[PDB]
């Protein structure tokens, strides 16, 4: 297991990230986390769903709809793609000082 | 950061494994060692001061008189915490290294 504390602070970056590979879906992208960490980070449903609706409310992904059989489809902003980066960097220095007392 | 708040004791924990400290002087280090990039905060050292000591992280003892200093000294269970939260950080690097690029 890893930290929840920072894991936390990157819930939206990591869901933008698999938006910027593609348009995706609630449980599509879930199912994407945990498998690329290779089972080390599972997310809950409700941590999930309120980062949509707070990246939407944002401005940083838009919903959309597929055919009635609705599934709804996020798809990344440019808006998205700059706080992508903000948050990127914020690791990068986030890492930095982490790395000089955890050894 | 919150994101910070996960590593605030093992920052300090490791300070101390490289010597007895205290308050004024962990600060210093921190400055110093990150080059400014991190400066933690009087209420977030002395909570986590506090925290550490009742986790049986740290022990506290006294300088002279001169008001006395309280320094720190981190226990055989602190170095067994601050083990286990490092392995923790090398994997939540993998994780968030997945996604961030
Ligand atoms: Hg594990
Ligand atoms: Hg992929
Ligand atoms: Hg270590
Ligand atoms: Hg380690």
């Amino acid at each position: 297991v890893i930290s929840s504390d920072v894991i936390r602070g990157y819930v939206d970056t990591i869901i933008l990230s698999l938006l910027i590979e593609g348009d995706s879906y609630g449980y599509e992208i879930s199912k994407n986390i945990r498998i690329k960490t290779d089972e080390l980070y599972v997310i809950k449903e409700t941590t999930l769903y309120s980062a949509f609706a707070r990246l939407e409310k944002n401005g940083y992904i838009k919903s959309y709809y597929g055919e009635e059989t609705r599934r709804t489809y996020y798809r990344i902003t440019p808006e998205g793609i700059k706080y992508y980066k903000q948050k990127c960097e914020e690791w990068e220095l986030t890492k930095k000082v982490i790395n000089k007392f955890v050894k």
